[PDB]
């Protein structure tokens, strides 16, 4: 096709520049042959992690999935953060959701998408979870409420897997945090809840909850 | 932490000197709603696909996964590629792999390394598949065969799901990529098999197959 | 070993009984060769499904996990939902679920048994958003409650799966089923929650968790 | 539906029947509390493995997908395995195939089906692994060669997964069986893949490809 031709050149084009440019990028790169951070984003990807952290190559270590989720029983994101925290010893993991989110979006909407509203209903069950809250708040607004109330709620998941507690309790130094960014500023914005261990992971969920439904003026 | 502060820390800065810059970066980025590339690759992200595509911000649709791979029940993934083609509508899917990859040692090592080892499994058994070829590769050199062979199969895997083959099926135009690029370099290869219909898909794969089984003496 | 070999003696004994016995059960097998129930049970089984219903050999096509599970993502359920939906057109689906319950004690429990954890997490998930309802029960008796209710909740997820609605839409005849026997008499009783369109999925579900929240002066 | 009715219909007689009849089918039940085999078979459930067994009621842990697959990367099955391994200190696993099974032959052939078709990908790259051996029958007799093979892979993937292996590694006793019956006769066949260990895996499972692989 004619955007896979393109695809291509700009990369032999980037690539090359390098080459001759004697850069350094590849030496970088080489010198952090392991990452410090997990980071659980969503498939939109709409800013890139790197471009939010700024951080030197080869520092991140990835997971994007449809809305950013930590389902209980999903093998692929359970054995990305087994082998992140038990192979790699990487101490910090990273849920990370953002404003306008398609996935929510199809969330929310009353359609049968196919397959993906399989996967989707667990942010439904999320939904119905805090309807009373939700419902207080202007239509216009929901979306991005979800949005934050899902990745408090990715952490929670996150934290109450078998993975995490037995890394906690041989005293394995890690901590689990979620932020959210809007996709207009770009800044990471924390939403409450961060552990480092299975009590602080309770209390900051509690609280971010509770913080959350304290709704603003701005809705209804 | 130490770390997370810091990190904290480049954004607001980066995201500062970009509202005070007057930027469009936030304003282009929207320009794109729907992205028009499915990227699979490994969480290892060793050289980002938006530096290797150099492509417009928000253009692709993005998964990853230890040593990206395409397993036929994978929930996850599936879901991923059923929503990019089903919804979002997108017409090219890429798969790709990286040399020194630490899903593809890991899946070579004897080491149990716990809940990993079970998803590596499908690894080996690519491994096993092409056996002959392997051993009959250098040791140092194995690691890199086995990343290229790895992304083959998973390309044959993708266009093999039901999700696929109903979207040609029904006539909806789409195309499966499977490349690999040197750490050293960030050169995108083509691995051979690229498929717009499951047709195209069983051919380019014994190709691609063939092609790969023939090694040099400098092994 | 021991225990092994006795299974294989005891297979033995009764294969040879049966050929002996000039035996028609298994051609009346044959007879049966489509299915035209679903039966999705705990791995406990404490009382096989055949026993529960005496239906003839073959008629029963089954799936059993963990507490009689059906998980939104899992691969392995949903390819059963659909495989005896969509291709043996199977009529109804039947999640039973029963009292003293491993899978229902783990999941109250509180220590980490391993990866099965993150399994049961889901029940616990079930646990807490009735607990308003469960701790103003009597201890002794909460196990037998949130056994009742994991049932309406499972039957909830099958009906909202895309599988089972899509089957509704196109207007394939199906109905769903949720009922729990107690180990001591093997009486099945419906716990509410039956459906053969979205709507009946609805109203049964809320007045299932409905009326199993009118608690009687006896916690 | 009728059926329904018809079936609740058959309950209540038999467990009526059991109460005043009084039978201490529910006591001796309840005695046999913990499971001692961990049975994995197809959905198809053709002769229940407690037939097949005749074992004494709540003996057996059991697990059931289409065609009895144990997937590597499977939650529900690997959960199943674990809880019984790590919890129920079962010390048997027993995989369980049958002649002329839905999932074989939907495996085999070329239609869609849909989602199903993802889960039984499994079962083809299994026939694909063996495809110098199956592709010298018929598709008829392929079936039931495809269905022998299929639970000797099994056992071996239950026998390379990380929780067997663990429970190998810190001395739990753990066997694992792959058997086979026609639906004809219920004879119970041993497919030759018999573990207790990781080398008794490598070694029963080669030896049995080799046998099964002579024709
Ligand atoms: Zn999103
Ligand atoms: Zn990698
Ligand atoms: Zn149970
Ligand atoms: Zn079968």
């Amino acid at each position: 096709m004619d955007k896979i031709k393109q695809l291509f050149a700009n990369n032999y084009s980037w690539a090359q520049r390098m080459k001759e440019e004697n850069s350094t990028y590849f030496k970088e790169l080489a010198d952090h042959q392991t990452p410090h951070y997990l980071w659980i984003g969503c498939s939109d990807s709409r800013v890139p992690a790197e471009k939010l952290t700024n951080l030197e190559p080869g520092e991140l270590f990835v997971h994007r999935n449809v809305a950013n989720q930590v389902i209980h029983t999903d093998f692929n994101c359970l054995s990305v953060v087994q082998y992140a925290v038990d192979v790699l010893k990487i101490e910090h993991i990273i849920i990370c959701g953002h404003t306008n989110c398609g996935g929510i979006h199809a969330a929310m909407a009353d359609k049968d998408l196919g397959l993906i509203n399989n996967w989707l209903l667990h942010i439904r069950d999320i939904w119905f979870k805090h309807g009373h809250l939700l419902g207080k708040l202007s239509p216009e607004k929901r979306a991005d409420m979800l949005t934050k109330i899902n990745v408090a709620e990715q952490v929670y998941n996150l934290g109450r897997t078998s993975i995490v507690k037995s890394a906690w309790e041989r005293g394995q130094k890690l901590s689990l945090h979620g932020w959210v960014y809007d996709v207009n500023d770009g800044f990471l914005v924390d939403q409450g809840v961060m552990a480092t261990s299975r009590e602080t992971l309770e209390i900051s969920y509690r609280n971010a909850i509770a913080r959350l439904s304290i709704l603003d003026e701005e809705n209804i």
